[PDB]
């Protein structure tokens, strides 16, 4: 069954890949050879054929009375469907390559590539138009703890899906945790600093001198723009604590947990939208300090949760790197040690 669903979509791909604006004014194949494969490779079909293509779905072509739009408004429908297509010839690899594990679809908007930072595909983010994003929904016992993920691409694209990210799932803060020097010897873009237009979305981050007067933390305040939409977002950005190794003392992570706590902590318990006012934590790759920090807020949560349990959770929920590194969990565990006291 899958010999046709592979040659029916070794050429029905290139065929999308070669496409216009008016040159739309092989899909139907398309997504019948989808069908017909529908695991790990199913869901990660699913999730691309429900990105939306014009207030729809890909899984559409409604699509017919919305086509005959402007120009321009079928311009950003091939480009989404250039974007999926070229996802698509994952799948067409990964069936001529004859699947218990796949990592979520990145659209090439990942900074780090999945085979070294993988993402877990069903707690993976998507957006309310169903675009997925290079973060995952940390959880523990069950229960989400934050969004983490690799620094944000440096591209328009990856930034404004960032951005979206952030005002729709509306997070309770912002953690950025590589350093000034780390930051400026990898070029990260300090996208959380000053005024950028990202796409549909627009952030003004003004420094908050009050609470950014500290040896150790500069707090911004960013307000988020998009259309009709407007959101604040506190940003703690963590200046010392070195890559690849633990805080200065077991203080200053409880002190970081305190005031990530103590910034908005909103959000209702057992809320059906366990996705939102979660705190996004991201370092330059989302797994070691992000995986501390993300632990430290259990342990404050729930100074009893079990470090070994956090750590198996927060590996299933996005990648077996999560808190790789002995030396921030021996921290944790003093940490721990300390709350228990």
């Amino acid at each position: 069954l899958l010999d046709i669903a592979l040659k029916g979509l070794k050429r029905t791909l290139p065929q999308l890949e070669q496409m216009d604006g008016n040159s739309l004014r092989p899909l139907r194949s398309l997504m019948t050879n989808l069908q017909n494969l529908n695991k790990q490779l199913n869901d990660y079909v699913t999730t691309l054929t429900n990105i939306q293509v014009g207030v729809a779905r890909f899984s559409q072509w409604e699509v017919e009375r919305w086509v005959d739009a402007s120009t321009h408004e079928l311009t950003q429908a091939v480009k989404k469907i250039h974007v999926i297509a070229k996802e698509l010839k994952n799948v067409t690899a990964e069936l001529e390559k004859i699947p218990q594990t796949m990592s979520g679809p990145t659209l090439g908007l990942a900074r780090f590539a999945v085979s070294s930072i993988p993402i877990n595909q069903q707690t993976q983010v998507k957006l309310s138009d169903g675009m997925p994003v290079p973060v995952n929904t940390l959880t523990f016992d069950g229960k989400p703890v934050a969004l983490a993920g690799s620094y944000p691409k440096n591209t328009p694209d990856a930034l404004e899906a960032h951005m979206k990210m952030l005002l729709e799932k509306e997070c309770s803060c912002l953690v950025v945790l590589t350093s000034e020097d780390q930051m400026q010897a990898k070029q990260l873009p300090p996208y959380f600093r000053g005024s950028y237009t990202f796409g549909e979305v627009h952030t003004n981050s003004q420094k908050v001198s009050s609470a950014s007067q500290g040896e150790a933390i500069d707090q911004y305040n960013m307000q988020l723009s998009c259309g009709e939409k407007r959101y604040t977002i506190p940003v703690l950005h963590v200046k010392n604590w070195p890559d690849h190794q633990p805080l200065p003392s077991t203080d200053q992570l409880e002190y970081l947990a305190d005031r990530v706590k103590n910034s908005n902590q909103n959000g209702a318990p057992g809320r059906s939208s366990s996705d939102k006012h979660l705190p996004m934590i991201h370092c330059l790759g989302g797994v070691g300090r992000t995986g501390t920090m993300a632990a430290a807020l259990v342990l404050k949560d729930n100074p009893h949760s079990n470090l070994e349990q956090v750590r198996a959770d927060f590996r299933d929920s996005r990648n077996n790197r999560m808190l790789e590194d002995a030396s921030q969990f021996v921290q944790l565990k003093a940490m721990q040690a300390q709350l228990l006291m």
